[PDB]
């Protein structure tokens, strides 16, 4: 394989900590103690006697009504890919019935409402009973099996009643993230062609209405297949309804039965479509790969344990909300978070009052979050417990080291492991992330992939795979694993020719990445945590704060590149405040500025004086780009989509050129 | 003072078959105690196993309680009606009688072998798959008693569609009503009924009813009487015509256990008792068992309507599940004459009797020189539903009917029970005239002071009659109106389920049925009784 | 008298030995195991045969299907009963318990095994088109198209119409509608507009799959515009799926038709497998012809009997490539191309040519080329080449071939000898298979590793046909050899077709009244002194009216159908002007003439054409007969020889 055989120590590598070593009274880790022990256990699910693993896990980790013979087939060039395919099951029994069969009074979501003080523990009968009252709603409707049902819902826990509901009759839930305007909403609902709709009359979020009915009435107005709206009584406050089209969620249910059957479905029945955010693309995902996908990953990613309480921070209407608020962790039966609020309502110490009320153990979120969390100050967090926590998450975004330190510093007090995770809806479960008993963190770094999913790089300019370390391309998967799309809705020609055609024989997910010396993936570039100049380790934080005592300087970002004399060296992005009026004389005046603060050895190779930092439309500054462009690789950059300015990353490469 | 132990034809004497349960009251609490209590799911999941023949089988024993009307027992099996009343008793005996056809005149009877019931029903179901019928679809039936009605029922559980039955003596309202509120699409009915010398006009009341039912697309009319009748083109179908055109043969849908087998409106605003399907066919098959001790090649003859939930117990379900032949009585106690019973149970030498109290006090005020020079010595046991009997009425069936010769098994249940629910066991029980004694398997009963809400523990008691657990043949829901069904029987006294029924425990322990609750009303916490307001 | 098992044996009509002779042709060194070749499943003599056919039938039968059925089939629910149901009132149960899918096991199952194996040989109108199907190939096509008919609302259960010619996606398009749990129905792609159209309104399908156009000896074929034409009368179709074999210019309508590889291409390559009951039906297939009578088949037992037929009266061995050379409009082509060859998991052809185009060579270069190892045709295209010369054929090297096999009638001396001589090269067992499009598989044929054979007889019955010949005027079974009469098999078989769609009392009346207790075949048959069976043909008169060569059978069938006629006989003579005319002798019935000759001319113009409308109609008080129509007498007296009982001389009065 491309992995390496074990990962020496060094001082970049941020080892398990206690928590994660079984200490202190916390659960033994699934995998571990060392590097060595996650390639030892994800060598068996890939290559040549990968079958006996996953049919062994297949059947351990869910139930089915009938037993599968065939493990794997098909493949990416025709967009055939089959898991599992003679078995039947079904993912509400999964993740409701065998539960609530066990223990029906633990609690399946702590529903953390906008509010604090309406906050409760919803249990796995109060759940299955609600579930089982909409799924009868639904076929009182004359949904059947394989019918598509739109789902228009905030972060009220409802919203995994409505989901498993469709996945209890066979139904295709379509989820809308409940932001999205009456067009988009409209545009999810046609391409589908449900005939029924499940929304809200209002959201709640940071003390703000949301008028999801408002805008489902304008969306609706132009969606003629929709005959059955069901309305869940959020707030209680007036909104038109449409006489026979629209029925309150309580009434209905209230005239239903609290059980209802399971749909046997075979595994590669499709469970749920989810349109990409933006002719929108409905990413297709099947049943047994899917569910068995993200329950695993939840288990081995987050090391998560029997009475675990998990804390994903997502929206259900993204597939971070499918795939680790609902179906994840309730198929493995533990407790997951549905929150309704925002990271600073009341205050920017949400989060924190969140984990200490109900001790999570897991905390899950984004580094957006995180940015916002930082501009409020560590008065927030850094008096809380948070003890109960074992593992961060993050995904979205690369993570830069400075959110990183953060995270670690303030969230985990320096006691928690980070998971860094890459993937996308098409993956449908995370591809690429440290598993945290096990591996050793780098910060801004995916690590290796998880079980089933062998990467490598490609050099988008030859085709041709990168071998060894040191290598940078564009990321591509060699084989399918369980969780894969399947395909587009309705346009299969298209799923082939975005991830099947570019690298026939491959997946490609879309992504440059770099594998870095001891082997470490790097999504879109490696990121410069701390630089060694004549043997003198600085952090990038150390440097840009000597800078910006200069009361001149508004913003910094610093990047490290070999050097044939230091070794390294350190390359200085400075923009200036507003109230500022020559070029070389304020570089010449940084660098002494560095010098009196850190020393003679601490000033920057170079100072670029720049009009605006490089920056995506989350305000994540790129430090990546601005790595490489110091490299000399600025005219390899990649679509440089995500940019807000894209003239700034051509003035950058003006001025270091 | 009355006690009568169980006769010598429930001793396994005179050559009768020995008694599933017996001898004593010892040997009926001995079996009656593993199917309640903490540890009954071993003999129920044994008894289900055994006694009915599944697709799937099951994992989960019971679950869920009255509290939200979540009850599921056998969920995750799966099972069809038809295949365990039909199929696999035609697959060991075809030629067996499944069906003893009474017509209103006699010498219009014949007995219905199995073959030909299984094959009529697959007909049947064959012709609603081609009008479109689909798994979940309810439909109707407005179908006198003639034999044809079982595989009318059990065409609907073939293919898993729910049907409503409605009695055949309804008005066009009453049909109307019923019909609309399942919105059906198709109806089976008859061109016309027979019963006692008269005729029935079904097809008339039809005709006037669909006039107001605009979701009825087909109509599949049976010809009972082949008298002219009105037959609108394109909706109105017969039967026989339709049935020459389709396959003697049907799969059967494969079924879950929580699946809806069939909807009973009460008798009358229609309340649709609604039952599923694995647990309501293992009570019905238990009780017929046990209640009335039937044997294989017993000739079990329930005197009911298959329009009330007597007929779907005890004439179809119970008895065919078991494999035995039921009958079909189409007349009435008294045509030709008043010795129709017991001219019947002399013909096909009837092992069981099964009638209602108002037929026997009936029968009684007509003499008894209809009864009393038959033979009637093929029956053992003598069985009463509805009211409770009255000791002159009890002592009469058991003279003249029995000669002193038969068990007499008063039972207690209702629509909402699906089967049995208090009743002796012929060979074990020592009988009390007017007395149902003491609980089936799976019922768990006792006695709450109306007003206090709290258990009258002890003998000599006598309060409101509720049940502890669910039980496998309890109804599921009302149709489409789950809150009036936990209002009805899980909100009264919560943590039971409330009969509406008064009952006494004597000194002995038996259990005494004594009439209608008088209605309380529950104003804002307050158990008021209608009674004491009216005093006040 | 044969034991199946210890102290059990088996009365039956068939011999216990047949003793050697120079007239019969032993099986061959290729089908001895020699030479390398595969060694027979059944072997070495007729003894070997009598002894597995005995457990076949009879007591404990129950025990030996139980096991094929586990061992030929995969199953997602296990059957508990084997059999049920009999001839009197169309009820035939085999395993219903059971649930499978017969996509899964003529494709997934083997596609899962070795997904490059060829699955279908394709070898196209035009030689150079030809090309190996792999069994990956074919799931993917497949699904794609079961995909796009759920697209349509096709359900389990719903009828749909497939008018395809010889290419292999029409394997595709069969599977498709079996993977799903819908009920194909196959349209002969060379029927004409209103053949197509009275069965696309029979069986009520919503939902046609087609061509735009055929290609066969070298023409075209306007699939499309037949297409168009027919269903101007077929009200309740609304999708029209189009195959693109040519890609000329075809009309299409906007909304209701849609091409083939578009649609696909929008579906994913993998489809779920519809869990089906063994009695569900597989298909309908219409009978060639008033108003067609549509043969339904369920699913279990007839994809048993195609792949027991195929292993064991062709002996196929799992890298067997067969080759049958029929349509899969016909029974034969549904059987021996599709189910039975890949249920059995090997190789089978599709053959869209014609035996003579580019050349009469065609079959025999089809032969070397793909190295076929069984060959099935028809008496009619042996006969064509034997006419063609030898040397088309004489000079091939056919070595590769084993099993020859022919179906649809009676072989004659000359076509079996030539066969076994110049195809077989006297090497190669010759397998004259007689069945049914209600057997749904091969009723009676020798084994060919087993069974001497004797050019013409079909032999002896197949695993679970137990057969008998009854004398027709009295009904009774004939014990013993050297008799003749009627055909009718005893008991049931997996395989029989299940009932008549939408019409069973037709069913019922056809095939189960005839002769109470036993299955009518509607053939005379004869055992010889040996015990071998030999099929009767069917007879059949031609006259030629205005160059159209037209049967006198079909006219009285078209005459018949109006229910006042109670017998009916149809002659032909010299016309000035047509050639032949036709002369119709019609008699009614005491339930009942210038317009009653009228309607009748009518109704055979409707049906046949306008060309064999009876010139004279002439309605009588009896047909002559002797215990049998004289139908010579009736020619004779039409053409003026009335000089050469009482009612021939009423007929002569009528006549003049
Ligand atoms: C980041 N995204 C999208 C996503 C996910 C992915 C990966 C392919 C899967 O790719 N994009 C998430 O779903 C999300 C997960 C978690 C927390 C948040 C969040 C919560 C509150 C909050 C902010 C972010 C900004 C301030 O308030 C979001
Ligand atoms: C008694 N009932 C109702 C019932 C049943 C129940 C049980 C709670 C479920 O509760 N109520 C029956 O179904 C019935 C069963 C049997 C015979 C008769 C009958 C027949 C002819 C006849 C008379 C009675 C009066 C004179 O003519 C009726
Ligand atoms: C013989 N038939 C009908 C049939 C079959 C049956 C049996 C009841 C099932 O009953 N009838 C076939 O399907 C057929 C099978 C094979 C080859 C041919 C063929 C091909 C080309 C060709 C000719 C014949 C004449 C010259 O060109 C035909
Ligand atoms: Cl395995």
């Amino acid at each position: 394989h491309p992995l390496p055989d074990s990962v020496p120590e060094s001082e970049d590598l941020f080892a398990p900590p206690p928590r994660m070593q079984g200490k202190e009274g916390r659960p033994k880790p699934h995998i571990g103690p060392n590097y060595e022990s996650y390639v030892k256990e994800w060598a068996k699910t890939v290559g040549p006697n990968s079958d006996e693993w996953w049919a062994a896990k297949a059947r351990e980790t869910l139930d089915w009504y009938d037993d599968f013979k065939t493990v794997r087939a098909g493949g990416f060039e025709h967009g055939d890919v089959q898991w599992f395919p003679e078995g039947t099951l079904n993912a509400a029994y999964n993740c409701l019935d065998r539960h609530y069969y066990k223990n029906p009074k633990k609690t399946a979501i702590i529903y953390e409402a906008d509010e604090p003080s309406e906050s409760r523990e919803v249990s796995y009968e109060e759940l299955m009973q609600e579930t089982c009252r909409v799924a009868n709603v639904l076929k009182s409707y004359g949904v059947k099996k394989g019918d598509a049902v739109s789902i228009y819902l905030p972060m009220t826990w409802q919203a995994a009643a409505a989901f498993l509901a469709c996945a209890r009759i066979g139904a295709i839930h379509s989820a809308v993230f409940a932001g999205f305007s009456a067009e988009s909403l409209r545009d999810r609902v046609n391409d589908c062609e449900c005939k029924v709709l499940i929304t809200t009359d209002e959201g709640r979020r940071g003390g703000k209405t949301i008028a999801t009915k408002q805008i489902v009435d304008a969306a609706l107005q132009q969606c003629p297949l929709v005959e059955n709206v069901l309305v869940l009584r959020r707030t209680g406050n007036k909104v038109p309804m449409t006489e026979g089209r629209d029925k309150w969620w309580d009434e209905e249910c209230a005239k239903m039965p609290a059980y209802c059957p399971c749909e046997r479905m075979a595994s590669e029945d499709p469970l749920f479509i989810l349109y990409t955010s933006g002719k929108p693309k409905g990413v297709v995902h099947s049943t047994a790969g899917y569910l068995l996908g993200t329950a695993l990953t939840l288990k081995y990613v987050f090391d998560a344990h029997p009475d675990d309480r998990f804390a994903c921070m997502a929206d259900i209407g993204w597939i971070t909300g499918h795939s680790y608020i609902i179906y994840g962790p309730l198929a493995n039966g533990i407790t997951t978070a549905v929150f309704e609020s925002t990271p600073v309502y009341p205050t920017p110490s949400r989060y924190w009052d969140f984990v200490d009320k109900w001790k999570a153990t897991q905390l899950y979120t984004a580094p957006t979050a995180i940015r916002l969390l930082r501009r409020m100050g560590e008065d927030h967090v850094k008096n809380h417990d948070l003890s109960s926590l074992r593992v961060l998450g993050s995904v979205g975004e690369p993570i830069n080291p400075e959110a990183w330190h953060w995270y670690n510093d303030f969230a985990g007090k320096n006691q928690c492991a980070i998971v860094d995770t890459y993937w996308m809806t098409e993956t449908g479960s995370i591809s690429i992330a440290p598993l945290p008993g096990a591996i050793s963190t780098k910060p801004g770094s995916a690590t290796f992939p998880f079980f089933g999913m062998d990467v490598d790089i490609i050099d988008p300019q030859t085709g041709q795979v990168l071998e060894g370390n040191d290598v940078e391309g564009v990321l591509v998967a060699r084989r399918p694993w369980p969780s894969i799309a399947r395909t587009v809705y309705r346009d299969h020609k298209r799923y082939l020719e975005t991830y099947m055609k570019p690298y026939p024989g491959y997946f490609f997910f879309g992504d440059g990445a770099a594998r870095d010396y001891d082997g470490y993936m790097w999504i879109k570039g490696r990121v410069d945590d701390v630089i060694n100049v004549s043997g003198h380790r600085l952090s990038t934080a150390e440097v840009e704060s000597a800078l910006i005592l200069h009361k001149g300087v508004a913003e910094t970002a610093v990047v490290g590149c070999a050097d044939d004399l230091t070794g390294q060296a350190v390359y200085a992005f400075v923009t200036m405040k507003p109230e500022f009026d020559k070029e070389a004389d304020l570089s010449k005046e940084l660098a002494i500025q560095v010098r009196k603060v850190i020393g003679p050895f601490a000033a920057p190779k170079k100072i670029y004086l720049v009009s605006d930092l490089p920056k995506t439309r989350s305000g994540k500054i790129m430090r990546r780009v601005l790595r490489k462009i110091v490299a000399g690789e600025g005219d390899q950059l990649g679509d440089l989509s995500s940019i807000a300015d894209p003239q700034i990353v051509e003035e950058v490469k003006q001025k270091v050129t």
